[PDB]
């Protein structure tokens, strides 16, 4: 169907041409045409503040007194992702029985929501939002989430709260609850918001406040220009704040000119929570309550955090803070200004700094407490279904489980019946990442299998760990790795296991120490010694990481690839990586014609237009005609033959470290999972939540 008005703006045309759903196209057009007539945005707004401008209203010993009328705090936790045990650890740190906790879990994070429900069922002062939005980065929906949660909280008459504080799963306190309550009790009529403080016209342009945006199909579309309304001062800064009940009441229930028109304006705004509350407060009757300090330390690093990493999500470029590391601990003790929270923290990136901070605030755990240096994070959970996995991860998780079953059989030494022989049943039940002392240890896979001696089903967990493959030879090179999903801000691969299939596009990374600039040669070698790519790269004196994604035609030949680094044909180092053949297509066993198309190498017979056959003799990489033919045979296989090819490849690159039983077992040499040090079933008291103590705490 055609639009209600001629659509000629280049930005709107670009959005309409990229939008996937008919609903989104119609809403894009409806929004554009409304604005074109001048009926969508306000252009003049009343200012109620009696001040000429802004108001901008520290002794370390002032947070040590004991208040007679302590504030009660409503924490709104806006969380997403997989890091449930870290969220539980932070919740333990900030919990007190006289506060309140209201938890919004991103609609797309169903595993995390199930874990949060278990928390809300234990404690009367914890509730979960029954509505759930998909709060994409920069989305307008983040303000809708805050405004709805404020209305909900104001109508819970059994929760008499005095302040509203927002936190994510990557936040952590840097002072005790006692000190937070003492400080807020002394300034209970103030509002804590941090402004950019620099040139305001530049802030408006950098933020895109003079641009019209629309959130639809989990994307933020830019649709054109708009005027800043006259009569008000527009301000902004951090979207992390603390607001008192009186101002939250005004924002929620006022119908005056300011609140009404700003709610309309910010419904079509990028990063609305970074400026909506500043602009309303400063122009409201409450303007003289504003303190230019959000009581947070935010770990900005412009060199690493501003790589326009959200381009596929919003029609704009943005920045995000870095994760703290152990060398940052001294920053949590600064004395310039009062601060009570900090971000960001990620246990999969660095857990040591989280431990240092928690023990600093609340003391060591007793000697003999297990799991303090470990971290477990669920990356697949059965209720979400195998269609939420990929064919690559479904194939490999199956193979890891079979590797565990083979370890159980070979671990029993006996000349009679082997009561540790198993037959696998069904699909993996769960998968965890496992870390120890900030070193990746591999995957834990929970699975079901029949013990063949007694003919009974058993539930097991297998630990698999990747074999070391980086090898140096007689420079500033420290490490080399191949992977996917490179995180330029944290400088690591978010595909932690390096799981790859024939249609993946691998990335080569190098890590360097200090020294003078140098140039090296990178060579990619496929499983039958076909040289797929060669290139030189400059390593500047100041470079720490380098990475590059060669344009290799697909599919890649399955097997063990090798990536070599040379310095003027002198060997430097090498690493290896596995392109796995897939046993599933659309989560069903792969058929002969599917496998042949997928497993016989690139459709162009060559990985790139330029050939490197003249290099094979130079590097002693002869192509064996027998191995080439065997790869053709392997490509046509399915079923049991294909399973044997896959498992021999996986076994060459992964080790089954151990396997345990969750319940009873007829295998005499298998340990109970809860009694191991490594299982996701073993004790982890730092993330466990129990009964409330006499002092009202869980920690
Ligand atoms: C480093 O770079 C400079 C120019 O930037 C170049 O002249 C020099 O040859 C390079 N290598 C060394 C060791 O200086
Ligand atoms: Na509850």
């Amino acid at each position: 169907q055609p639009p209600k008005c001629d659509i000629s703006g280049k930005e709107a045309i670009s959005a309409l041409s990229r939008a996937k759903s008919k609903h989104c196209r119609q809403e894009i057009g409806e929004t554009y045409c409304r604005h074109k007539l001048g009926l969508l945005m306000p252009e003049k707004v009343t200012r109620f503040c009696p001040l000429e401008g802004k108001a901008n209203k520290w002794d370390e010993d002032s947070v040590e007194y004991m208040p007679a009328n302590p504030v009660r705090i409503a924490f709104v936790l806006v969380v997403h992702g997989r890091a449930s045990r870290q969220l539980q650890r932070m919740f333990k740190a900030i919990y007190h029985k006289d506060h309140f906790y209201y938890i919004h879990v991103d609609k797309r994070s169903n595993y995390l929501h199930r874990q949060v429900l278990q928390v809300s069922r234990q404690y009367s002062n914890v509730r979960v939002t029954p509505w759930r939005m998909a709060t994409i980065w920069g989305g307008a929906s983040l303000l809708s989430t805050y405004l709805q949660s404020m209305r909900d909280l104001l109508e819970m008459t059994d929760w008499p709260w005095d302040f509203f504080i927002n936190l994510s799963a990557a936040d952590y306190p840097i002072r005790t609850n006692d000190q937070l309550v003492a400080f807020l009790s002394r300034y209970r009529d103030m509002n804590f918001l941090k402004s950019h403080g620099r040139d305001n016209a530049r802030f408006i342009r950098k933020q895109g406040l003079d641009r019209l945006f629309l959130e639809c199909d989990a994307h933020m579309w830019r649709l054109g220009d708009r005027r800043i309304p006259e009569g008000i001062a527009v301000d902004g800064g951090s979207d992390w704040f603390l607001l008192n009940r009186r101002f939250v009441e005004y924002v929620t229930f006022s119908t005056d000119d300011l609140v009404t028109k700003m709610k309309q304006f910010y419904s079509y705004t990028l990063l609305p929570a970074e400026s909506f509350f500043h602009t309303v407060l400063e122009n409201s009757p409450h303007c003289d309550t504003m303190v230019d300090n959000n009581l947070r330390i935010t770990n900005w690093n412009r060199k690493l955090g501003c790589k326009c990493q959200y381009k596929h999500i919003v029609d704009w470029c943005g920045c995000s803070p870095n994760d703290f590391k152990p060398q940052d601990f001294h920053r949590f003790q600064q004395t310039a200004r009062p601060t009570f929270f900090a971000r960001k923290f990620e246990a999969v990136v660095n857990q040591e700094i989280i431990g240092q901070l928690d023990y600093y605030l609340y003391g060591n755990y007793p000697a003999g407490t297990p799991g303090l240096r470990s971290y477990w994070e669920n990356v697949y959970d059965e209720p979400d279904g195998i269609h939420s996995l990929s064919d690559v991860t479904l194939t490999l998780y199956h193979s890891f489980a079979r590797l565990g079953l083979r370890r159980a059989e070979t671990s029993l030494h006996t000349d009679g019946e082997n009561s540790c022989r198993y037959y696998p049943m069904g699909h993996p039940a769960s998968v965890h990442l496992y870390f120890l002392a900030d070193r990746f240890q591999g995957f834990l896979i929970k699975h079901h299998a029949t013990n063949l001696a007694v003919s009974k089903l058993e539930t097991l967990e297998t630990w698999v760990m990747p074999k070391k493959v980086f090898k140096i030879a007689s420079g500033r090179l420290q490490f080399s790795e191949v992977g996917t999903d490179w995180d330029a801000k944290e400088r690591l691969f978010r595909n932690f296991g390096g799981l790859l299939g024939p249609m993946d596009e691998p990335v080569g990374m190098q890590k360097w120490g200090k020294g003078p600039n140098v140039t090296v040669t990178v060579i990619w070698v496929d499983p039958v010694n076909v040289i797929a790519a060669t290139y030189d790269i400059l390593i500047e004196s100041t470079a720490e990481f380098t990475h590059y994604k060669p344009p290799l035609n697909l599919p890649l030949r399955p097997g063990v690839w090798t990536v070599k680094i040379l310095h003027h044909w002198v060997p430097v180092a090498e690493t290896k990586f596995l392109v796995a053949p897939l046993t599933f297509s659309n989560r069903q066993p792969i058929k002969p014609e599917e496998a042949l198309k997928l497993h016989n190498g690139p459709l162009r017979n060559a990985y790139m237009e330029q050939s490197f056959q003249s290099l094979n003799p130079v590097l002693s990489l002869p192509i064996n005609p027998a191995q080439v033919e065997q790869a053709r045979r392997n490509a046509a296989s399915t079923g049991t033959a294909l399973e044997g090819w896959l498992d021999s490849l996986v076994g060459g690159m992964w080790t089954a470290m151990d396997i345990c039983a969750t319940g009873p077992t007829a295998c005499p040499v298998m340990q109970t999972c809860s009694q191991t040090a490594w299982s996701s079933f073993s004790p982890d008291p730092k993330s466990e939540l129990g009964a409330v103590k006499p002092d009202g705490r869980l920690r």
